[PDB]
C-alpha cells in the first residue's frame, strides 16, 4: 500500500492491517496510535520519531528498520522481529516484548561520545533474544527480563535498577558503569566482571552468585 | 632474689629459675637468654628493651609489666599472664603463646600519632585470650591464631597476611585499615564492617562469609 491510500484509510478511521507488506517506506514523525499491525513486513523501513501508542506489532517483521526517537507505549511487540533495528532515544515504557528478536539492535548510541539510551521503564522481556545488542545508556527500571538471552550485548551506563533478571543469559555483556540496584538476578547466568562493576545495592542473588561476588573482590575457595 | 643475685647467678651458668618470685623489678635493656622462668611472678615489673630470646615463661605472671621493644623470639609463654603488659613494638617471632592471657595489652600504640607495632610473625596463639587489647599497626603475618579470642581488640592497621584465624572470635574488633590478604578466615566469627574495611585477596572463607562480604556490599537475601 502507498501512503495516500493508508492515511486515507486511518483519517477515515480504519485500524485493522493485520499482515500488510510496507517494506522499505518512508515515514519519518507520521502517528498511528491503537493500529492492528500484527505480522506486518516491515524491513528496513524509515520510522524516525514516529507516535505508535497502544499498537498490535506481534509477530511483526522489522528487521534494520529506523526507529529512532519513535514513541511505543504500551505496544504489543510479542514475538516481534527487530534485528539490527536503530531504536536510540525510543520511548517503549510498559510495552509486551516477550519472545521478541533484538540481536544486534541499537537502544542506546555513544557513536559521536553522546548517550541516546532507550526508555524500557516495566516492559515484559520474557525470553526474549537480545544477543549482541548495543544499551549504551539505556534505561530498563523495572522492566521484566525473566528468562532473556543478553549474550555478548552492550550494556555500559545502563540503569537495570528494580528489573527482573531471573534466569537472563548474560555471559560475555559489557556492564561497565551499569546500575542494578534492587535488581532480581536469581539464576542469571554472569561473568565475574559483573560484580566489580554494576552497582548492586539490594540486588537479589542466589548463594552462587554471592560467592562469585565474594571471588570477584578477591576471596580464595 | 636481688638483680646483683641473679646477674651473679647467670653469669656463672644458672638456667633453672623456676616459679621465682621477682614482682616489681627495674631491669630495662637486660639481657637473659635461654632462661627457664616457668610459673614466675612480674606483676608490673619494667622489661624495657630487655633481650629474652628462647626464654621458658610458660604461666607466668606479667599482669601490668612494661616489656616496650622487648626481643622473645621462640620463648614458651603458652597460658602466661599478660594481662595489660605494655608491649608496643617488641620481637615475639615464633613464639609459643598458645591459651596466653593477653586482654587489654598494649601490641600496637598510636597514642601521640606514630605506631609502635609489636612484631608477632609466625607465632602460635592457638586459643589465646586477646579480648580488647589494642594491637594498632601490629605484624602478625603467617602467626596461628586458631580458636583465639579477639572481642572488641583495636586491629587498625595491623598485617594478618597468611594468618590462620579459624574459628577466632573478632566480635566488636576494630579492623579499619586491616590487612589479611590469604588468611584462613574459616570458621571465625566476624562484623560485617570487616568486609568493607580489610584487604582480603586470596583470603580462605566459609560460604556464610563469602555471603555476609556479599551483604556488606549491599546485597540483599
Amino acid at each position: 500500500m502507498n501512503v495516500g491510500e493508508i492515511l486515507r484509510h486511518y483519517a477515515a478511521g480504519k485500524r485493522n492491517f493485520q499482515h500488510i507488506n510496507l517494506q522499505e517506506i518512508e515515514l519519518t514523525n507520521a502517528s498511528l496510535t491503537g493500529a492492528d499491525l500484527s505480522y506486518a513486513n516491515l524491513h528496513h523501513a524509515n520510522l524516525s520519531r514516529a507516535n505508535l501508542r497502544s499498537a498490535d506489532l506481534r509477530n511483526a517483521n522489522l528487521s534494520h528498520a529506523n526507529l529512532s526517537g519513535a514513541n511505543l507505549e504500551e505496544a504489543n511487540l510479542e514475538a516481534a522481529n527487530l534485528r539490527g533495528a536503530d531504536l536510540a532515544g525510543a520511548n517503549l515504557s510498559g510495552a509486551d516484548l516477550q519472545e521478541a528478536n533484538l540481536t544486534q539492535a541499537m537502544l542506546g548510541k555513544d557513536e559521536d561520545g553522546v548517550v541516546y539510551g532507550a526508555d524500557l521503564s516495566d516492559a515484559n522481556l520474557e525470553q526474549a533474544d537480545l544477543a549482541g545488542a548495543q544499551l549504551v545508556g539505556a534505561v530498563l527500571d523495572g522492566a521484566n527480563l525473566h528468562g532473556a538471552n543478553l549474550n555478548n550485548a552492550n550494556l555500559d551506563n545502563a540503569m537495570l535498577t528494580r528489573a527482573n533478571l531471573e534466569q537472563a543469559d548474560l555471559s560475555g555483556a559489557r556492564t561497565t558503569g551499569a546500575r542494578l540496584d534492587d535488581a532480581d538476578l536469581r539464576g542469571a547466568t554472569v561473568d565475574p566482571v559483573l560484580w566489580r562493576t554494576a552497582s548492586l545495592v539490594g540486588a537479589r542473588v542466589d548463594v552462587d552468585q554471592a560467592v562469585a561476588f565474594a571471588a570477584a573482590h578477591g576471596l580464595c575457595l
